[PDB]
DNA sequence: CTAAATGCAGTGCATTTA
DNA sequence: GTAAATGCACTGCATTTA
């Protein structure tokens, strides 16, 4: 119900290099770390939803801190 | 895999609106109400949950990014 | 967050049908 | 003979279900 980090790894290595395989390109891993390529297909999107998420939720509550830090010092100012 | 039914999603829908947090209780019953596994009713607020804030944040990004870069 | 999967456009090319 | 259709894949993403 998941995957090996054997496998997962591979994976992560992959995806860096080659974020968007073609069909040719998800076979010939799946035959290298036996799983299946609709598996491997579907990571893929997985994975591309992660960056989605993540690089949001990571900025929404970084600029919410900087913007919050950032009106500390307008009112020292004033 | 097998979706949810229109019916039981378009009550989701009218009742997400009313108790978007919904306790054991009234999970009981809507999950019964609804022909569920109240773990799959239980399941879909979660999720159902976890869309609003990254939607509502998102709205809060664009918003906020568009303001800051418009000033310049 | 994962793992699995669906729904809807759209895109390219080869083959019918009109 | 040609142009428009249709049948078949594939891509890509956003959303859903557990």
């Amino acid at each position: 119900h998941r995957h090996t980090q054997r496998q997962i790894q591979e994976l992560e290595s992959f995806f860096k290099e080659c974020p968007h395989p073609d069909d040719k390109q998800r076979k010939e891993l799946s035959r290298d770390l036996n799983l299946e390529p609709l598996q491997v297909k579907f990571w893929f999107q997985n994975k591309r939803t992660q960056m989605k998420a993540q690089s949001e939720r990571h900025e929404n509550q970084i600029l919410k801190s900087d913007n919050d830090k950032l009106r500390a010092e307008n009112n020292r100012y004033k």
